């Protein structure tokens, strides 16, 4: 097909293993910039201007898991590790509160000393701020997932990595895909609003794995969808590997958008990671979302993921501010209630 032909269809809705192939494969900038229009267009009519602030607290880079991508892989002996408080994560969200935070996200590595009910009284000083929370601590039993549901966690993110088992589980030597998706199940029969999603650029992986992958958001109809380029990181296996294609993820983003169009999704902090202003973009393809680093001084430069993360040697109360000041020059406002999914029900 051609480009026309492909947009037609997805304007239509007629969204089959082909067209989205062809989509990921045509690279002619009037294709995408119509792509990216489109996504732009749906964004505004189903989900309107509010960018939802996410305040997150990266609160221990402490993990048991040895993820071939990530910095805070067991394996990693040249990182500094770091936990806080439950005091100071608590007081922390407070700050967040008080700047105007309306979800607290909490994130970490796989770290066992916190699970389950160190979390759970945690989650529950934060729930009197009267704001929502969101979970981000990876593969856990069910009895964790209830217990810091009962405590009043609101929402979970746990993307899917990739929806391709062979490379999930080469990629993620102490775990499955068939795992990863159980866990989201059982989230989702939980109650929470539950977050997915993949990186872009992945060693091994390839269109057709793109494709899956927004082929397996679409089947299980997520709240939330975050993406991101891979950024490999010098001090494990894929140091040596490609980054992920800026422009490849934008059009991820944009036709997650497409697909899902009242789904809440981020324009991720790798987004502006590899490009300079690659948030800003990303909100203007799709995104509705944004998380401002509040990881405290001096464990932000610790939390790495990745390297280069942007915002790390900024004062720590900084990306709050920043992040209302993006939204009003985008011509956007910010959001004015907890920014739930807001489902749109249609045929
Ligand atoms: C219209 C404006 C003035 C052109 C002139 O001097 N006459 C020129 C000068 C710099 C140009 C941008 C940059 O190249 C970056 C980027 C490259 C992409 O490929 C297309 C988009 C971008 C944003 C460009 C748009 C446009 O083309 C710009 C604003
Ligand atoms: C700012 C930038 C350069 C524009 C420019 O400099 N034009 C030339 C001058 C244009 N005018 C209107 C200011 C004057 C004209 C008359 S004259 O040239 O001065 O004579 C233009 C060129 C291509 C544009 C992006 C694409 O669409 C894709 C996408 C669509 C989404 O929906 C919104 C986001 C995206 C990323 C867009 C943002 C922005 O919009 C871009 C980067
Ligand atoms: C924490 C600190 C001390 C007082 C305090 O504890 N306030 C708690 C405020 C609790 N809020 C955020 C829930 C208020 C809301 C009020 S309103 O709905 O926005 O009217 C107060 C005093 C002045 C406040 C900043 C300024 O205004 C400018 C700016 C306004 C934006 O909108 C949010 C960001 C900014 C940076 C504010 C953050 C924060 O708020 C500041 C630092
Ligand atoms: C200038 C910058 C490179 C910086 C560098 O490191 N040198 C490159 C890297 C990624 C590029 C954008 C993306 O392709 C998406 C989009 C495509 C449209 O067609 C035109 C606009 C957009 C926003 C592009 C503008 C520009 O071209 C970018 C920012
Ligand atoms: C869009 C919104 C209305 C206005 C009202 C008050 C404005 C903020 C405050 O002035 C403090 C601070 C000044 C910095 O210089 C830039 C960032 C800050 C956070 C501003 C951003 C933005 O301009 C705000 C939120
Ligand atoms: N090198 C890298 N490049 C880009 N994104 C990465 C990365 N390493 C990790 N990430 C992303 O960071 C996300 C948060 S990891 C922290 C939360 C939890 N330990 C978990 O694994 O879910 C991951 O889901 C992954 O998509
Ligand atoms: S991606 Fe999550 S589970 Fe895997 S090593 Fe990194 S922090 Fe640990
Ligand atoms: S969001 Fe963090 Fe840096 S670009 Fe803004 S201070
Ligand atoms: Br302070
Ligand atoms: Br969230
Ligand atoms: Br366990
Ligand atoms: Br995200
Ligand atoms: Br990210």
């Amino acid at each position: 097909m051609t480009g026309r032909e492909i947009l037609e269809k997805l304007e239509r809705r007629e969204f089959t293993r082909e067209v989205l192939k062809e989509a990921l494969s045509i690279n002619d900038r009037g294709f995408n910039e119509a792509l990216f229009k489109l996504a732009d267009e749906i964004r505004r009519k189903y989900v309107g201007d509010e960018v939802h602030i996410r305040a997150i607290i990266e609160f221990s880079n402490v993990c048991r898991k040895n993820c071939l991508y990530c910095g805070l892989r067991r394996d990693n002996k040249n990182l500094k590790r770091y936990r806080m408080t439950p005091e100071e994560i608590v007081e922390r969200a407070r700050l967040a509160v008080q700047f105007g935070a309306k979800t607290i996200v909490l994130q970490s590595g796989e770290d066992p000393y916190x699970m389950p009910d160190v979390i759970s009284d945690i989650v529950k000083e934060i729930k009197k701020m009267g704001v929502a929370v969101t979970l981000s601590l990876g593969e856990w039993p069910r009895e964790y997932y209830e217990k810091w549901k009962e405590a009043g966690a609101d929402r979970y993110l746990l993307r899917h990595e990739t929806a391709n088992p062979v490379l999930h589980r080469k990629l993620r030597p102490d775990t499955s895909f068939e795992n990863r998706l159980n866990c989201l199940l059982t989230l989702k029969e939980l109650g929470y609003e539950t977050g997915a999603g993949s990186m872009v650029g992945l060693p091994g992986q390839t269109i057709d794995d793109l494709v899956d992958d927004l082929l397996f958001l679409k089947e299980h109809d997520f709240d939330m969808v975050g993406i991101g380029p891979f950024i490999p990181h010098p001090d494990t296996p894929l140091a040596n590997e490609k980054k992920g294609d800026f422009t490849l993820t934008l059009k991820m983003v944009a036709l997650t958008r497409i697909l899902l169009p009242d789904s809440n999704i981020p324009a991720t902090t790798a987004m502006g990671t590899i490009v300079p202003g690659g948030r800003e973009i990303t909100l203007r393809c799709g995104a509705n979302v944004i998380m401002p680093n509040w990881t405290p001084s001096p464990y932000r430069q610790l939390y790495q993921l990745y390297p280069g993360k942007i915002c790390v040697f900024e004062k720590d109360t900084a990306c709050i501010p920043c992040v209302m000041k993006m939204i009003e020059l985008l011509g956007r406002k910010p959001g004015r209630d907890w920014g739930g999914r807001k489902r749109v029900f249609e045929t």
